[PDB]
DNA sequence: CCCGGACCTGTGACAAATTGCCCTCAGACGG
DNA sequence: CCGTCTGAGGGCAATTTGTCACAGGTCCGGG
């Protein structure tokens, strides 16, 4: 009844590192970019505080701690590799943010499509359990039901999950576990999966779900 | 044969990072 | 001018996430 975020499947799809509060401030740029090529977008701290429930001190440690650590940050399409900024944000006026995305990106937002609304993720907290989410939403039917085989090693690149978890039993348990949980606890999707194994070695998960 | 070895699992510890909270004080504005 | 609503700073303890040692399973093959 929110806004509905519609985004290319290369960008669900992209390897990329980002925070929970990154990805947040990014659903509104690709919001913003969609309705209307500069690139450049703004964000209100009092509205992102309301957006998301929080204080408007809170908010704003969030947004200026996000906007300094993507500096550096690169986003590759499979491969291509692009920074996501090209100038540092500013701001001109007191509760304001000014921020320049790469125009060479905006084909990439704007395609073969995804599409959720933002209620269904805004109180999602570990972001590997975003990205799930999102491949997810990429195959769900009208109706809210779907089925997917997802490789672990693609896992592993495209959400570019830390060294420790090609250990599959550190997998299963600071990953898998924890992000099944809070979809099933924290979007209206209800979700269940099974291991396919080859050998000794476990190669793909696949996610059934279904809608509330 | 049958050991050492190369695989695989799960769990207990500890280290590093993130969470929502709390308090201070100056900016912007309007009555 | 000043009182109030904001938000930009400085911090906190309680939880969660990231890493690795060790117990305990299987199957393989040469000396
Ligand atoms: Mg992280
Ligand atoms: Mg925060
Ligand atoms: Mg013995
Ligand atoms: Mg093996
Ligand atoms: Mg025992
Ligand atoms: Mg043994």
């Amino acid at each position: 009844n929110s806004p509905r975020i519609v985004q290319s499947n290369d960008l669900t799809e992209a390897a990329y590192s980002l925070s929970r509060d990154q990805k947040r401030m990014l659903y509104l740029f690709v919001d913003q970019i969609r309705k209307s090529h500069d690139g450049i977008c703004e964000i209100h701290v009092a509205k992102y505080a309301e957006i998301f429930g929080l204080t408007s001190a809170e908010a704003s440690k969030d947004i200026r701690q996000a906007l300094k650590s993507f500096a550096g940050k690169e986003v590759v399409f499979y491969y291509e590799s692009f920074p996501w900024f090209i100038k540092p944000a500013h701001s001109p006026s007191r509760g304001l943010y000014s921020v320049h995305i790469n125009p060479y990106l905006i084909p990439f937002f704007i395609g073969r499509f995804t599409q959720f609304r933002l209620s269904e993720t805004k109180e999602i907290t570990n972001p590997y359990a975003m990205r799930l989410y999102e491949s997810l939403c990429q195959y769900r039917k009208p109706d809210g039901s779907g089925i997917v085989s997802l490789k672990i090693d693609w896992i592993i690149e495209r959400y570019q999950l830390p060294q420790s978890y090609q250990r599959m039993p550190d997998f299963r348990r600071r990953f898998l576990q924890v992000c099944v949980n809070e979809i099933n606890s924290r979007t209206p999707m209800r979700l269940s999966y099974i291991e396919k194994k080859k050998g000794r070695q476990t190669t793909h998960i696949v996610f059934s779900f279904r809608d509330i």
